[PDB]
């Protein structure tokens, strides 16, 4: 549908908007290029591993490559919804969000290619709980926004995408991969990529918090919705963790399991009822 | 709707895809930041101008700020449509396209702010022909893609967006602004911005050509559609030029008018019937 006019013709960008400021920070801090990462030592590391050691790394990598590909595709309805609401500064920021996710997809796929597993179908490490989140609930919640951009719908989309997928699973995923391979001295190229990815994702979670809080600020009752949507997805979060834990047991899992519980609970505390 | 699986889990990025290669080029060549441009001399230049000289610059700036804001918003349906078709490499490239347009919007709005016209409503310099293109036909053609991603619909969207708006009007707009203010020695910050913008837009037009040509390659009859959609918009293109020409006459317009005719015709020649 038509444009009624243009904000930068009638006026200017809102230079003090929090998402304009986040956009500026993203440009300053968003220069890394996965194409520059040296994966040559990762290739040698992976080839020196035994077959059973090789397999141990793949379930987490399978979870991250799908996560990054999903969030690359599934942010587009949020950008559309906020554009249609006239939230220009949010849209400017989300162009950096979307491009970050493209680099994240690229990074993991370059690593798979370099270590010699690009031809392997890693889908076998997505259990039913993983699929419920990433194949189903995430795209459902985001695509809803094309026909329903109500505050309820936007809160639910930002909860599933930013607070659960990125703020709980991905955050715990980063941590876990460091807790394991930085200690072993393995995969320095991948760990550099993860460092850059984690820096990007700091910004992404701030957008999710801003979005949820500004809706909660209009009506305290949306706080209860936020908490409910978090709790709805917990069984699938922990059910995926239980599956990864069981795979690997076939590393302090009690410490990684608690990191996931910990992240879930601190995401809740970043939203204020008042 | 659901994800059936993920390309970078089942396999990898298609590293040889033309839009992956364009994506890589965009990252290498996409580092400029409008926030780094020094507009202090532009401010002094604009303030030294007489009121009548000041007004002469504003119709073109009004046309560009709306153009960049429109194309920032209106690329999102194309990204969605190609994502839904599984064209991952196109999507990766389009994250750089979208972010480029954000910077372009930002650049012109920073210039307006710096020279002291951000508070002026420049909408008065959008005539009926401008509105038909930018307020109406462009968003109509792109939004269509949410419900109709047929080859006809994709060709029409890429024709209006990439070949007319960017490849005919914007390209002629850049040229004109150089033909005028680089010669006068004025607005060095704005002209630096325009240089960077023109470099970005080289990539953007390659995406439009790739998209139209791959559809034409499936069925030669789509070539006739492409030419028809170009000719449909010509009256509004030239009608806007006639309006700008008349404003300014109230600089070789015969040379700028022919540049627009020239660009329109070479865009047609970048698409091959065969
Ligand atoms: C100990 C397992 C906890 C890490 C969560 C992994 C998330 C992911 O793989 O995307
Ligand atoms: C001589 C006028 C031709 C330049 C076209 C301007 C396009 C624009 O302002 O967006
Ligand atoms: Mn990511
Ligand atoms: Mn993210
Ligand atoms: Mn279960
Ligand atoms: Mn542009
Ligand atoms: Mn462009
Ligand atoms: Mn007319």
């Amino acid at each position: 549908v038509h444009h009624d006019g243009f904000q930068t013709v009638k006026a200017t960008i809102d230079w003090e908007h929090p998402m304009f400021k986040l956009y500026e920070k993203a440009k300053r801090n968003g220069k890394w290029n996965p194409a520059d990462i040296d994966f040559s030592q990762d290739q040698k590391d992976f080839a020196s591993l035994t077959s059973e050691e090789k397999i141990s790394a793949l379930p987490l990598v399978a979870g991250f490559s799908a996560l990054e590909e999903a969030v690359t595709l599934d942010i587009l309805p949020m950008a559309h919804a906020l554009a249609r609401q006239g939230r220009l500064e949010d849209v400017l920021f989300l162009t950096t969000f979307m491009h970050d996710e493209a680099k994240h997809v690229e990074m993991f796929s370059r690593w798979q290619q370099a270590v010699g597993i690009g031809q392997m179908d890693l889908s076998v490490f997505h259990n039913d709980h993983y699929k419920r989140i990433f194949y189903e609930a995430l795209p459902e919640a985001m695509n809803r926004l094309y026909a329903d951009d109500s505050p309820e719908a936007v809160i639910r989309a930002a909860t599933v995408y930013n607070m659960i997928v990125e703020g709980t699973l991905a955050e715990s995923g980063y941590y876990t991969f460091r807790q394991i391979y930085k200690k072993a001295g393995l995969f320095p190229g991948l760990l550099q990529g993860i460092d850059y990815l984690n820096m990007d994702e700091g910004r992404h979670i701030q957008f999710g918090i801003y979005t949820i809080q500004r809706i909660v600020n209009e009506d305290e009752r949306y706080y209860e919705l936020f908490i409910r949507y978090m709790d709805e997805l917990w069984p699938h979060v922990i059910g995926y963790v239980d599956y990864l834990t069981e795979l690997g047991k076939r590393i302090d899992y009690d410490l990684l399991r608690h990191y996931v519980i910990k992240q879930f609970n601190l995401r809740k505390k970043q939203i204020s009822r008042t």
